[PDB]
């Protein structure tokens, strides 16, 4: 739905807390947190 109340992405797992827009960021992102050990 484009229209209605907007939603923010926000690092769902505990630990992070910053901001995005895009989900295909979100991607990339999370090879991050996994990507550790
Ligand atoms: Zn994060």
């Amino acid at each position: 739905m484009d229209p209605g109340k907007k939603k923010q992405h926000i690092c769902h797992i505990q630990g992070c807390g910053k901001v995005y827009g895009k989900t295909s960021h979100l991607r990339a992102h999370l090879r991050w947190h996994t990507g550790e050990r």
